[PDB]
């Protein structure tokens, strides 16, 4: 648990000192200036009191056991001091520095004593809502709603400096170190469930395992917005930070899959700080601009034109009302009101009329200082106008006072009122487009797979084709051998022939019809481009003879004993009007299998043109990949006389995904060229690199599919039919009504040694699930083409796979029918099969039905006095 | 002249008022708070004094004639008031507003009275070095070295607001309007010759003629750096500013040709303000970074990696000296020194050692606030350290204090010391790369723009081929007819055949050899893609028959009477290995003829993929175009199995340039596809659209070449041989030595009613010439692989082509040989042929040789007393 870290009751500072040049000095001073509500205990034999607080000589002399310990002493003593703490019985410790070794001994000690470590080389922790400042930083912070996580101590200090100088308030501020024991995935759950947090910010430099990162981020992304920034993109940056290099395009794919957003530099980062706070969520994507000058708005438009933004169109009634406010303003005929010497009176006369309509979703006000309209007065007038209007709740506001010297007070007043403000134009447009893109991506996230009948045994035949190949010892196959495997999955391939020498080669080429393409087959060297036998636009046989003989003599000269089993030759179709593509499937070691698409030619450089994605795929994901690739001009749409059809390409990609996920023996696949001719798609040359063995065939992925084999039909006690099945994201509406007609007593659960009761956010969170560590079943009824929920059950498992917590909810007017018992039996089966030890829960004593059911099971029920909670324990053996 | 505007002796304010809401009030208040050294005369009958100064009722009652007048009254009175001024005899007037009409009457009045106007709707003029503030703005300014020119009053006010709130000092600040009488080209000369100006900044929104703009910018760019920003890029911005759309890449081409630099937005604009001042010019491109944190430097590196920047390598001696300054600093082994908790002492001990080496060309220091090193004291220490070092002269310095709240005082101190400072990392790298790119481009500007190869008159035969075609009335041509014209200029083309129907078409297709490509010829509809009858790569005669019959039927059903003179058919080469390009030559109305290069296919849209240039071209310019196109990835280098050779493509482009410049009857040329195969380049299909008539074939262009037909060999009075020829940029070194051994009296000339004497910058300026409005001849002698200059002569003409000023310089020890007389005769011939009226000059009375020569000519000499200047006048005819 993380409650002894994010909510301690007592703290012991080991290494507290009266020397101002020490970290213990700064830690004590920061801790005593925060507003903490517990004791701070300095431990040192070199003083009798530190900053006015009585000190203790050693850990064993402490009057009681603390919750949190901070080690400000040197690294040499680390391993000893930890041991002492283990004897005392403390729960968590923060370590200042380590010499890059003894990580093994540190982890062993922590596991032995059941202790949690905040990574060494960590700047610390700040919790303003508890008045906690267990940190080494020199700048203060304020209460707020924004949580931040950082990785490097240099990064942590740089970012907190930039932040405090940006002044923005915070909810949490955690600086990880080597992430030896506590990692990002664990923190994400706590932060998502927190109530003071409204957005989350990350700064990542490296990761240990991306599967759990993606899973937890996916789970937590439906509550609040989440943003990222990464910096390992150039070789010098890679070497200075000591990180691996060749996985950058996969990071974009993972970020897209988790539903998060990426920012480029730190200049857009303080815009991100300004927009995550002070800005309310949007309801659309229509923008209205007003200003007292032509150029600024113009500079904005270009920016909005480079990100494909949407403008607003004014109604004729609003246009008429705006007229008569002042003449010589043609700007009534465009979504950018324009003035040159306007006063604040015109500003208010425009604001009041504009706010009354239903024409846009966000308003952008630009001011260039002028004699007619001073900055401070305009700011005050705008603030009051926004205050007194009743429609201001349904509109987003953006401001831009463009005078640095003369607009400091106006900006301070805006910040006090809680209004966003930006230094320059197209810094507002960047934030607006950021938010629009976030809303769209969150619109398209909801997706999970479904498999109607899995696959038949015919693919097993295909499987045998590989088995014998690995029995034969072969590790790579060619098109001629690979044809049946592709055919089994619905792929189309062209036929090819093999000739032992030139004579038969031409003897068959004359039959199939010139032109004709040639190639070799030599297992030793995969670089057939070294030979480059491709031939086109010719029909004479002598050229074929000379080319074949030259290739034969060359391969003999390089190595006469090199094995050659023939020469591959194929016919040509009407490729002049055809389009060339290229497809690759690789095995990245951070994310697992990966699918990349691009164009043909030796120009292939994956970091440049490859558009990349993660399996598995369905039609929608493939369509989105194709659209993204085309729009970014990575792939041309009309390279030929005809357009490109996207349905066929998406279907081909789905087939590829099915094939690679089903068969794990494949390690690499390359289709080059891929011939796209209108509605038809065909493969010209295909290469497979395969390896034997596989452990589980599922852990190798990052996202796991929907378990349709648990879906059940059950006839109730009274002969009624219903369906028991796992939960889906689409059940959120149904879940909100079902919670109304449920008794209050059963709505309690235990979270972090506290008792709370379910709310709507809890159910919405419950809909977004990974079916590995958390499970939920629903019982559903079908009436008149609607689904109505009767009962829910949930189970959550711990990281070490030794405990779990369960909860059950049933609707009113449904009691006594055994529904709860059936759900509990279904949960017991699944949990015992998963491999857990025991199951824990709680309920009220006044509620007799649940305790009666638990007794019927015969599993332990304990009763807590003075609190009124009954604990249920079910040992699965 | 512009001296009565930029240096007035007296000003009259027409419309001065005591009402604080009028522009006359603000003009009077601004004028009286500047430090002007002349009278300010208010003219009004509605008051007896304005702000304590006696007023006059009307223009006729003014005691004397003013130099400058500002019209602050209404527009209705404009035409009357100007007339009165014309009677009084004033020289220049600034107009505040006009109703978009009566521009013609204003022009007529000004030309009638010989008066100059600063465009209506202009914010005014600021000259701090004269204490002049003839403006309507509310923001003060300071003395400096940066000149700014702006176009729109909204733009002008926005920019000056952004500037004063940026606070930077200025040399001049001119706000044009409709540019009715005074334009950018005229101001560029004055600003180039000015001494208080160090750099020039522009904000352009539209231009009248790009010819003179490019010419003057080219002339003035060799003195100081010049930067631009343009904003007409999106259709909404175009409509809000009322400008035409389709010329953006042409603007890039022209800006490159003139030697200027372009910036994107205003966020890089105050970086430009900070870098144009406070930063000394570089001597190289090697950069060194030091910081107290890892992430900031990393964020910089990526940016420097995205612009192909250069880092520095440390010498072993410097590395050794740096070691022992503080242990545990791995950063000794990279060009980014890195610290975590460093102090000021480490900063100084690093700076002193680093400045002593010769390893880099610029140093970038980053600071993240921390307890060990407070911002203010670190800034003070850095400033003093830079002060006391002797090597600080030869190094450029960049600073970046990254704490906004806590680094205000340090930034102010840096600004006081005259050091550049930037808010964020990679805002510094942007400026550094800006300056590096500017230096490189200015390195590559100098050229030898000529037509030395010329051409024989036998290509007149080619001309006849066009003439008869237009005599016959034809307006377009096909490949079959165009073959000989392309052949005459050294271009290669493939043969093609014409068939009357399907039968003979296939009958010859079988002979030429499959595959075969078809096309039609219909004068009415040029969209043969609309017919879409072209078939490629198929090898069956009956398919050709069907395709031709379908084309026949389709063209008949569209229009049965449509002309058909046959069907074009050609035989494919080994095209599969070949690479495809596309070339087009158009006639833009702003810049003239234009040449664009790109890739084939219906995807062709010039705004995106076309790389564009201005004729004429030589090998170097074509090579640079090709390199830029490849690097920006608009064109690929290895779409095929082989690379792309650049020499052949550049030669092809040079041939195209020669062809289009020679023959003006061609209005459009299109070569698509262009087949590139190794060193061979061939044309597949070519289309020419031609029109008759042409004025002079030279004014139609934007840059005019070197006039090699004036190069002469001359034998002197004593019989010595020398060469008289026009000047080139390469003569700058030789020009300096020649100026040492020249008498002192003759070194004077008359500029703006002042006598000055030539310096080295004047000669460097004279080397950059346009051979239209200014000419210069040199007399040169060859000695064992060197050129030594004996004498120079120059002539400068006025805009209206009615006056000109001349100057002659002869070296010591070479008098009495007639060299001066020969140069003068050569100048007289050229000037009379140009079409001028008279020639003006001056010299000293004590110098008797020059006046003796002028008398020998017999042309007027007048003598001025109390001045010692003798004026020479020579009336050509």
């Amino acid at each position: 648990g993380l409650e002894a870290l994010l909510r301690p009751k007592s703290i012991a500072v080991i290494g507290a000192s009266m020397k101002p040049n020490r970290a213990g000095y700064l830690m004590m001073r920061n801790l005593l200036a925060g507003g903490f509500n517990g004791p701070v205990l300095p431990v040192t034999p070199a003083w009798k009191a530190v900053l006015g607080v009585l000190a203790w000589p050693d850990i064993a002399s402490l009057p009681f056991t603390p919750d949190l310990a901070v080690l400000c002493t040197n690294a040499s003593r680390n391993l000893a001091l930890l041991e002492e703490l283990g004897e005392k019985g403390c729960k968590t410790c923060i370590i200042l520095s380590a010499p890059a070794s003894q990580h093994e001994d540190l982890r062993a000690c922590a596991l032995r004593h059941n202790m949690r470590l905040l990574g060494p080389n960590s700047l610390g922790l700040l919790a303003p809502w508890q008045g906690l400042n267990a940190s080494f930083s020199p700048v203060p912070i304020k209460r707020g709603k924004l949580a931040f996580i950082s990785q490097s101590a240099a990064v942590s200090n740089t970012i907190l400096d930039w932040a405090q100088q940006r002044k923005m308030g915070f909810s949490y501020f955690i600086a990880l170190g080597d992430s030896l024991d506590i990692d990002v995935d664990e923190l994400l759950d706590y932060l998502a469930r927190d109530s003071k947090t409204s957005a989350i910010l990350l700064y990542l430099e490296q990761l240990s395992d991306a599967r759990r990162f993606v899973s937890a981020a996916r789970s937590a992304s439906r509550n609040k917005p989440i943003l990222v920034i990464k910096s390992g993109r150039s070789p010098a940056a890679q070497r200075l930070l000591n990180t691996t290099a060749g996985m950058d395009p996969a990071w974009d794919a993972a970020i897209q899959r988790a539903g998060l957003l990426r920012v480029q530099d730190t200049h857009e980062l303080f815009s991100a700080v300004e927009t995550l706070s002070h800005m309310r969520p949007l309801r659309g994507d229509r923008l209205m601009i007003i200003s007292n000058g032509a150029a600024p708005a113009a500079l904005a438009l270009d920016a909005l034109w480079s990100r494909n933004g949407k403008l607003a169109t004014l109604s004729e009634a609003t246009c008429q009302k705006l007229r008569d406010a002042l003449p010589e303003h043609v700007a009534i005929s465009n979504p950018l009101d324009l003035r040159d010497d306007a006063s604040s009176e015109h500003y208010i006369k425009t604001l009041d009329i504009l706010l009354h309509s239903q024409d846009f979703d966000a308003l952008m006000v630009i001011h260039s200082p002028s004699a007619a309209a001073p900055a401070t007065e305009s700011a005050q007038v705008l603030i009051e106008a926004v205050k007194h209007h009743p429609r201001s709740k349904y509109v987003s506001l953006l401001t831009n006072w463009c005078g640095e010297h003369s607009s400091q007070e106006a900006r301070r007043l805006f910040s006090e009122a809680g209004l966003p403000t930006y230094r320059t134009p197209e810094g507002t447009i960047t934030a607006f487009m950021h938010m629009v893109e976030y809303r769209r991506n969150q619109k398209q996230l909801r997706e999970t797979p479904a498999l109607p009948s899995n696959l038949t045994s015919n693919t097993a035949e295909a499987h045998l084709l590989l088995q014998q190949a690995i029995a034969e010892g072969a590790t790579s196959l060619d098109t001629h051998e690979v044809q049946p495997i592709l055919q089994a999955y619905g792929m189309n391939t062209l036929p090819t022939w093999i000739a032992s020498d030139s004579t038969e080669a031409v003897h068959i080429a004359e039959q199939i019809g010139y032109p004709v393409a040639l190639k070799l087959r030599s297992p030793d060297i995969p670089h057939k481009s070294e030979v480059q036998g491709v031939m086109l636009y010719l029909r004479t046989a002598n050229e074929v003879q000379q080319a074949a003989n030259a290739i034969f003599d060359r391969v003999k000269m390089a190595w006469p004993q090199a094995r050659v089993h023939g020469l591959l030759v194929q016919s040509m179709a009407n490729r002049a009007g055809a389009q060339e593509l290229r497809v690759v499937v690789e095995h990245d070691p951070v994310f697992g299998p990966l699918i990349m698409l691009g164009e043909g030619g030796v120009e292939w450089r994956p970091e440049d043109q490859a558009v990349v994605a993660l399996p598995p795929l369905n039609m929608n994901l493939a369509r989105y990949l194709v659209i993204q690739g085309i729009k970014s001009k990575k792939i041309r749409a009309r390279s030929a006389l005809r357009p490109l059809d996207v349905a066929g390409l998406s279907q081909l990609l789905v087939q590829v995904s099915n094939l690679i996920v089903d068969c794990p023996e494949i390690q690499r696949l390359d289709i080059h060229p891929l011939l796209a001719s209108g509605s038809e798609f065909t493969a010209l040359d295909v290469t497979l690199d395969i390896s034997p063995f596989e452990g589980d065939n599922e852990s190798r992925l990052a996202v796991r599919p929907y378990p349709h084999q648990l879906e059940e039909w059950v006839e109730l006690k009274n002969g009624e039919r219903c369906l028991f099945r796992p939960i889906l994201p689409e059940d959120e509406p149904q879940l909100q009504q079902f919670i109304s007609r449920v008794t209050k007593e059963d709505l309690y659960y235990r979270y972090f040694s506290e008792i709370n009761e379910f709310t709507h956010e809890d159910l919405a969170n419950m809909t977004q699930i990974d079916y590995d560590r958390e499970m939920a079943f629903v019982a559903v009824r079908r009436i008149d083409q609607t689904e109505e929920i009767l009962g829910v059950t949930r189970a959550i498992s711990d990281p070490d796979n030794i405990d779990a917590e369960f909860a059950v909810l049933v609707r009113s007017d449904l009691k006594g029918l055994g529904l709860g018992r059936r759900l509990m039996e279904k949960l017991i089966t699944y949990t015992r099969d998963h491999g857990l030890q025991r199951l824990n829960g709680i309920t009220m004593p006044n509620n007799r039905g649940m305790v009666a059911l638990a007794r019927k099971l015969g599993f332990n029920v304990d009763i807590q006095l003075e609190e009124g909670i009954v604990g249920l324990t079910l040992n699965l053996a």
